[PDB]
């Protein structure tokens, strides 16, 4: 068995500078690695803002950022993958490699408040466009990279509730299943039914952190300081509790074989305006 | 030369609560490199065992023997000036203790936090609320016997509290200690400056409890803890400052005297404890 655990610290693809702390943070506070480690180059912020490339905010780092994923990757032959994030996207390269490795095995268990199926045409932020593009569906930069696109009846997106428009429509025309937060506290039953009828061997676990609760969890988007109700779009926000998050993740892991893990879109905003007040002090680091 | 010291002081028994050790070590880690020595006091890790009320102060023992540790690594690197990543807010008695053998009567305390730790055992048993006064030299006898050079009450500013308790009211009444609201802090910090001035402080210790912060903006203090309700804290005054006030204040006290300490205490990250207890639950990574 061979591990590979990837810190991705890729903001870039949700256009905000403080994930790259977020994935920092999230590789300090892990378990040790119980196999190798490989950090992804991404540059860091710089208040320098990022400019919209063909309809995708930063196209040409993130392309960069992705191949030099594969690289990492391709240089341990992984047999599962952790990968700590770092925006939606960074799930791009490890989850492709798992289908490679696993095949229609595979099933993709995308814990999220949102599905991440929109294009450039519907927003500009590809960390809203991953699970389409592992697909096959999307923008062609992203989609060349996938040579075993998973099938939609291959993934299981739980957390889910009040999908966008498009969203609910792909959701519907692609038959893909989906879990809500309620039947999630309930026992998850669809997620087992789909493990056993779709025959799913292998799993790639995706968390989004914006999944959870704001109220409970304050280092998501949606618990930004001094936000206001509309700031978002009103979008759909977190209903689930970490507790909740890690049964599912159990259960599912219980009943196939986990393989792959992400932990995404962790913006811990504390961490942030303390490490800029501790900058800012006098005498410390002076 | 200028000897600085950055002590790492991971106590969390003088406020009962183990996620300040976490909180220190956090807080390490986000702080800018060190300039000088550094040196970290054993504290032991929380284990669940709860801590005992020993003559009417929880943990007094452990918090002898921290106190008397953390004085030998100051005394052994003899410093001109001390950081100090707490911790709980006892964790300045040595270092400021030091400070004030080394300095005298040339040295003022702004001590920034929305409560003034001047009670002692008889008011309360959690140790964190007894540091200021026993930097006085009153109070309980095992930690007052530590100051060899008490500050008088005219070198001490209290900024940022608000709605002090009867005892409190009380103690900083009769013993004409100067105070500063977050309402004037916000509005220039003019009592502050005032007091550095009138006074003739020269030198400067600056104490930043972080429970001053409002916990609508910063979640990572005893008051944003997920979940609590309104009354969990007696109803205690809790922080009304943002960063960007302490930021301000810290700068304006350092830029007409000379900086010589600075603690920050009470660091509670309730996100990184919860996240950190997450993944070592969750598949491939835990
Ligand atoms: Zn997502
Ligand atoms: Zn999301
Ligand atoms: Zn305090
Ligand atoms: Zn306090």
């Amino acid at each position: 068995n061979k591990p590979l655990r990837l810190i991705f610290p890729q903001w870039q693809g949700g256009d905000n500078p403080p994930y790259y702390l977020g994935s920092q943070l999230l590789a300090w506070l892990s378990p040790d690695p119980k196999g190798a480690v490989e950090e992804v180059p991404v540059p860091k912020p710089t208040g320098e803002p990022l400019q919209e490339e063909n309809g995708i905010v930063g196209r040409s780092i993130l392309i960069d950022q992705l191949s030099e994923a594969r690289q990492l990757i391709e240089k341990h032959t992984p047999d599962s993958l952790v990968v700590l994030g770092g925006d939606c996207l960074v799930s791009l390269a490890p989850f492709s490699w798992l289908l490679e490795k696993y095949k229609d095995k595979l099933g993709i268990l995308w814990i999220d408040s949102h599905p991440d199926v929109q294009t450039p045409k519907e927003y500009k932020n590809a960390h809203a466009h991953v699970l389409g593009e592992l697909m096959g569906n999307g923008d062609s930069d992203f989609t060349r990279t996938v040579k075993h696109p998973v099938s939609p009846q291959k993934i299981m997106i739980a957390g889910i509730h009040d999908p966008l428009p498009y969203e609910a429509n792909f959701i519907s025309e692609h038959k893909i299943q989906t879990c809500s937060p309620e039947q999630v506290r309930s026992g998850a039953q669809p997620v087992l039914d789909w493990i056993k009828n779709e025959k799913i061997e292998y799993l790639a676990i995706h968390i989004d952190l914006d999944v959870l609760d704001p109220h409970n969890f304050r280092s998501v988007l949606f618990a930004k300081p001094g936000r206001g109700q509309h700031d978002f779009g009103d979008v759909a926000e977190g209903k689930l509790n970490i507790p909740d998050v890690v049964k599912l993740a159990n259960q599912a892991a219980s009943i196939s074989k986990a393989v792959g893990l992400t932990i995404a879109e962790h913006l811990p905003w504390d961490a942030l305006n303390l490490k800029n007040m501790l900058e800012e002090l006098p005498l410390i680091g002076k």
